[PDB]
């Protein structure tokens, strides 16, 4: 299972490392994407997510688009996992660099509520634009469901267990 996670609540864990790696190691049953309307993904998590599927997660999504259009932001989409989980929640967050808004930011972590456990990134942090500790704010104060977030970034990891409420 999930290994040297730091508990924040009673369902939020967070521990720095690069959710490729934490899913191929741990083969969830759900790893979170975060995904852009289109499901094209370009970089960031999704790059990276899309890299180790060898390109799978890109196809598949790309049928996805073609049989339903685009995804709302706050919205998501269940898909496979291919070799790094059973499935891929691929969630919209907002992006504020696309000037979208941030409120939705709660509404695209609703979507892990309908999921037990998951291995998941910072919603909007990263490339999306927003604040990561207002992203784990979200998170706690949303998420019900067990959530095992994956940090990239060391130094963004210090930053948001040592503010953490
Ligand atoms: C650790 C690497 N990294 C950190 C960020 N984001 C921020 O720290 C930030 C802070 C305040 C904002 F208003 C917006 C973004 C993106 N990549």
């Amino acid at each position: 299972s999930f290994s040297g996670y730091l508990k924040l609540t009673d369902n939020v864990y967070i521990k720095n490392a690069d959710i490729v790696e934490e899913a191929k190691k741990v083969k969830p049953t759900v790893v979170v994407n975060a995904a852009n309307v289109y499901l094209k993904h370009g970089g960031g998590v999704a790059g990276a997510l899309n890299k180790a599927t060898n390109n799978a997660m890109q196809v598949e999504s790309d049928d996805y688009i073609a049989t339903n259009g685009p995804l709302k932001v706050g919205g998501s989409c269940v898909l496979s996992g291919h070799n790094l989980a059973k499935h891929c929640l691929h969630v919209v967050g907002p992006n504020v660099n696309k000037g979208e808004d941030i409120q939705l930011l709660k509404s695209a972590y609703e979507n892990f509520n309908q999921h037990e456990v998951l291995l998941a990134p910072l919603l909007s942090a990263g490339i999306f634009g927003a604040d990561p500790i207002h992203s784990l704010r979200v998170c706690v104060d949303t998420v019900r469901t067990n959530v095992y977030l994956a940090v990239f970034d060391k130094n963004l990891y210090d930053k948001l267990v040592s503010s953490f409420l």
